[PDB]
């Protein structure tokens, strides 16, 4: 660490304590320590654009190996991850693209078929007819943007179908649930809400336990942290889009390594996402 021996490695979360990007962190280090390179966790308390892009700057004026970031916008991120390329410093993009950018390589989902997937999900459960609102994680993140743009355009040719209100929760799940409870406040016809991000459907799921009406809501969220699963367990969430965390995270640092040895790795490489149910579960 406290060492110039080793490759010095950033990883930047979205926001440091939220539990999928510590999942990301797991499989960072373990890579890290199979290939002994220190690799830093470096991010912002509170997820924030400008708070993210100081910290790569100030990553890449350490002089460090490697730096690993979601392409967070394309409108903020495409320019600082070119001038960081242009100091000799590699980026390798995780969890959320930024396609335009010349940074070496991708590793994360397919942001955009996960939201298809979970569109053609919630069409097959309800049979083409549900009152739907989104909750998504902001609506300028690129990886936010493209799962509810997959989620529409895989829902658009069911007519009985529609979306009636579309919030953010700045990935908490306090926000996300109050969210859903003025949201059902104003469209007391919802019957369906759609989450974009790890923490969405389980701030539903704790307001729609709290009406504990009879006539049942359906929720397609995204991960498979513990309390979505344990929700999707006793049925108050009916699916869920699958992520590799670890996955991204431990192959980022491989594919990290592999550029400062002077070799080529794919441009990108998609984690396996899927759609799974209740009748998928042990995992
Ligand atoms: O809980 C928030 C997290 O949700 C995940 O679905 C997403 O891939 C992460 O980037 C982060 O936004």
């Amino acid at each position: 660490e406290t060492t110039k021996e080793a490759y010095h490695f950033v990883l930047v979360p979205e926001e440091l304590d939220n539990d999928y990007w510590r999942l990301v962190e797991k499989g960072a280090k373990a890579a890290a320590k199979e290939l002994g390179v220190d690799l830093e966790y470096i991010g912002p308390r509170q997820a924030n654009i400008d708070e993210h892009l100081r910290i790569l700057k100030k990553a890449a004026a350490a002089k460090v190996d490697g730096i690993i970031t979601q392409g967070l916008t394309e409108a903020e991120f495409v320019p600082v991850i070119n001038e960081i390329t242009d100091k000799n410093i590699p980026v390798v993009t995780i969890d959320t693209d930024a396609p335009t950018s010349r940074r070496v390589a991708y590793v994360g989902t397919d942001n955009y078929y996960a939201g298809f997937l979970a569109g053609r999900a919630l069409a097959e459960d309800t049979k083409g007819k549900a009152t739907v609102a989104i909750i998504t994680g902001s609506l300028t993140a690129a990886h936010q943007q493209l799962r509810v743009r997959g989620f529409e355009d895989a829902v658009r040719q069911e007519k009985g179908i529609r979306i009636v209100a579309i919030e953010e929760s700045h990935i908490t799940r306090v926000q996300a649930a109050e969210k859903a409870y003025t949201i059902l406040k104003k469209h007391p016809d919802v019957n369906a809400f759609y989450g974009t991000s790890a923490l969405d459907a389980i701030g539903v799921a704790k307001v729609v336990e709290q009406f504990h009406r009879e006539q049942k809501t359906y929720i397609i969220g995204f991960d498979t942290l513990p309390e979505t699963i344990r929700y999707l367990q006793k049925g108050t969430i009916a699916a869920t889009v699958v992520q590799e965390p670890y996955e991204m995270g431990y192959k980022a640092v491989k594919m990290m390594a592999e550029i400062v040895a002077g070799k080529d790795v794919p441009v990108v490489t998609n984690t396996e996402t899927k759609v799974i149910r209740k009748k998928d579960l042990p995992l």
